[PDB]
């Protein structure tokens, strides 16, 4: 019911690679975005389409692949070549089906993390394991944007977190059964798997270039909420009356970090600050099943209060290890932002952005029991 895989966690277990033949006009545009943008034929070829209906998309993986295809097409149409020439209105041939599809999956009509990472992958050899060399994305925007490296490294962090996520039922089951040793073991295991996820994060340096990321890829993943280039928003023609605002694709849209914040009693979304508000808004951009999972974790008894009541140095230490793993992940993530956003931007927007991430990191570090 929560749609969480044992192996790949929040990611889609094995994404559908082909659409039905009825939507071959969509798939051809999405498969050839690098050429169609560079040549300048994308906007024209989207302009002259047919309003294809949603009813032939039968199952969930088909509907998700359609969201990814239509999402990638919508980014490249709006942002064009990505040198400031923008379209303020999305044609009703593409906008109506995309909006009707998006209402069915309870997601906004914009490319989200669930599309371009969680559903945008495949294994080359099905009989080999989930490593970077054996994997590839389904869609990219331009040549030399490093879509593969960025989406797959994000995906591999989701996969690393799946080892911790599958232990969560043991944590709550151990608390109700009043089983101290099982709980201690489950927390050390979660801490161990979140420590492993940090090493997976290191691969970002191997497969993504700062200048390629900042110049090319960042422009296509940006949205139309609080954006000067579309201050009113994007007009979805033939569906909504006025231009609607929707935030761009981010890995703040991931459920991984929020999952373990809620599990460990770290009250990020508590208070009325910008950090709390941002993280609560990012839930709207997650699949409904994953929102329901985060709701379910909030509804359960507090792991934090359970551990604090027992006067047990082993349980406190194990709970701290989980918290420390999250702090370390966010601490490393700040370094990435310095390398991949701050330095390229230089060669108070940068200051506020780092203070956001540091507020979230500080809220995490405040939850430690020893310090
Ligand atoms: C080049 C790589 C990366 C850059 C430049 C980057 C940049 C950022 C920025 C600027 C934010 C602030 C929110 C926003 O304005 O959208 C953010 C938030 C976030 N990023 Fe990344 N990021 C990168 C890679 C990753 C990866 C691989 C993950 C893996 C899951 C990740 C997870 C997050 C999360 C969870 C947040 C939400 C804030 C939090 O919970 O601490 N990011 N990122
Ligand atoms: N204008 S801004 O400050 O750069 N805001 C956007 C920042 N976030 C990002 N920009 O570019 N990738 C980002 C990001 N950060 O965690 N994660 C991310 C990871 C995988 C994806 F498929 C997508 Br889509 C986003």
């Amino acid at each position: 019911e929560y749609h969480i895989d044992e192996e790949v966690g929040f990611a889609l277990p094995n994404p559908q690679e082909n659409l039905p033949d009825f939507y071959n006009d969509w798939m051809f545009i999405a498969k050839h975005l690098p050429d169609l943008i560079e040549s300048g034929q994308l906007r024209e070829r989207v302009e002259k389409l047919n309003m294809l209906s949603i009813d032939h998309l039968t199952d969930h993986k088909s509907q998700r692949l359609a969201r990814l295809v239509l999402g990638c097409i919508t980014m490249a149409y709006v942002w064009g070549k990505g040198h400031g020439d923008v379209r303020k209105v999305l044609p009703r041939n593409i906008a109506v089906p995309y909006c009707q599809l998006s209402k069915k999956l309870e997601l906004p009509p914009i490319l989200v993390y669930a599309d371009c990472v969680l559903a945008n992958w495949k294994k080359k050899d099905p009989n080999k394991p989930l490593t970077y060399e054996n994997m590839d994305v389904l869609f990219s925007f331009r040549d030399g944007d490093c879509s593969k490296g960025f989406f797959l490294v994000s995906l591999l962090v989701e996969i690393a977190a799946a080892s911790a996520i599958k232990v969560i039922p043991t944590v709550f089951k151990a608390m109700q059964m009043q089983e101290r040793d099982t709980l201690l073991k489950a927390l050390l295991e979660i801490a161990s798997c979140l420590e492993k996820a940090l090493q997976v994060f290191h691969q970002i340096h191997d497969h993504v270039n700062p200048k390629a990321f900042f110049s090319v890829l960042r422009i296509y993943l940006s949205g139309w909420k609080g954006n000067p280039q579309l201050s009113d928003g994007l007009v979805y023609e033939g569906f909504w009356e006025d231009p609607k605002e929707f935030a761009g694709g981010s890995a703040g849209q991931s459920s991984v970090f929020q999952c373990f914040d809620v599990l460990l009693g770290i009250q990020q979304t508590a208070g009325g600050g910008h950090a709390a508000q941002f993280l609560q808004d990012m839930r709207r951009y997650m699949p409904p099943a994953h929102r329901n999972f985060l709701c379910s974790l909030e509804s359960n008894p507090s792991v934090r209060e359970f551990v604090l009541s027992k006067g047990d140095a082993g349980l406190r230490e194990a709970y701290d290890a989980c918290v420390k793993a999250l702090v370390s992940l966010r601490s490393y993530h700040l370094q990435i932002v310095t390398k991949y956003i701050l330095i390229p931007a230089s060669q108070t927007g940068g200051t506020d952005l780092m203070n956001f991430l540091k507020t979230v990191r500080s809220t995490t570090e405040k939850s430690l029991l020893k310090e």
